């Protein structure tokens, strides 16, 4: 089960100074349209498509939506399954500067998906602790150029992926506090340990917040399965030698198939046991409404277009 959402951030001053207009428009609660600006001495501008194309998503958001409304529409409903032992995954996707970290982390004055989700998680846990015992841990790591760091304890350095079944980052810090100011301060400071751009957080830094939840019954004279749900909340990287071993392909392409031992990325390996049959995935794509962003916005809307 997959859900795709699209969020349009408000236009920025820097886009207005460059001279941009509005070309992205939420038309509808699940449809956005992308107007084509114009330019060039070229362009047979008549066309036939010719200047406006619509895209449909499970849900859409522009500047009218608040942080909590984005949360309610995207990840709130994952929570019941996670404490019940099901797995779930939320991606913030899109080009740099379009909203990912704002949607996922937010700000002190306007928090995002992380703390809102951690918060309904601890309520749901207490409204059912009549019958159940729970254990909750969370970690917050970076993947930067396939190197993993613990964002809550950078001193430890480069960590590896060891199987402890489930694939876990061997050695990573694990928090259990239930207060949302504390979590938010943790996640704010941990965000600043993300690898920076040599010229600011690198456009190539995945931030993964994972929350594990174990659930066992308080009734001890009947066995019952012990449950382990795993929520992943991801702030992705931005959307934006002779290797002629390519007849390698022009020769596998004769009766099919496969000739490469592909390596799974760290993020794929971490998400392997999750993201499967009875597991949910929520992607939140982000765009600018600015005309100066028309090409990235169209790549994004194409990629997420349901
Ligand atoms: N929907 C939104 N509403 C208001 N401000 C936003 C919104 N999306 C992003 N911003 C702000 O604009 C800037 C966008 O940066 P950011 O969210 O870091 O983009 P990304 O994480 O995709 O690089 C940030 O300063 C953020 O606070
Ligand atoms: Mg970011």
């Amino acid at each position: 089960q997959l859900m795709v959402a699209l969020r349009v951030r408000p236009i920025s001053v820097a886009e207005l100074e460059e001279g941009a207009t509005l070309i992205a428009h939420k038309m509808d609660e699940q449809m956005v349209v992308l107007m084509d600006p114009m330019e060039d001495p070229d362009d047979i501008l008549r066309a036939h498509r010719s200047r406006e194309k619509s895209y449909l998503f499970d849900v859409a958001f522009d500047f009218t939506a608040t942080q909590e409304m984005v949360y309610q529409a995207t990840t709130k409903s994952l929570i019941e399954g996670v404490i019940s032992g099901y797995n779930a995954t939320v991606f913030a996707y899109g080009p740099t500067g379009c909203g990912k970290t704002y949607t996922m982390l937010g700000t002190d004055h306007e928090p995002g998906i992380y703390v809102r989700t951690l918060n309904d998680l601890f309520r749901a846990i207490e409204e059912t602790s009549n019958d159940m015992e729970y254990e909750v841990s969370m970690s917050y790591l970076e993947i930067y150029n396939e190197m993993i760091r613990d964002l809550l304890n950078p001193a430890l350095g480069y960590l590896e992926l060891r199987e402890d079944s489930v694939i876990q980052v061997a050695g990573i810090t694990e928090v259990s506090t239930i207060n949302a100011k504390e979590i938010m301060q943790l996640l704010m400071k941990g965000n600043r340990q993300r690898t920076q751009e040599p010229t600011q957080t690198s456009s190539r830094s995945h931030a993964v917040l994972q929350v594990a939840v174990r659930q066992r019954s308080r009734v001890k004279n009947i066995l019952q399965e012990v449950r382990q749900g795993r929520l992943f909340m991801i702030d992705l990287a931005g959307s934006e030698l002779l290797a002629l071993g390519n007849c390698i392909n022009a020769l596998s392409d004769k009766g099919s198939n496969k000739y490469i031992n592909y390596r799974d990325s760290k993020l794929t390996r971490l998400l392997k046991d999750s993201l499967g049959g009875n597991s949910r995935t929520v992607m939140i794509a982000h765009i600018s409404p600015a005309s100066t962003a028309f090409e990235e916005s169209r790549n994004t809307l194409t990629y997420a277009g349901r």
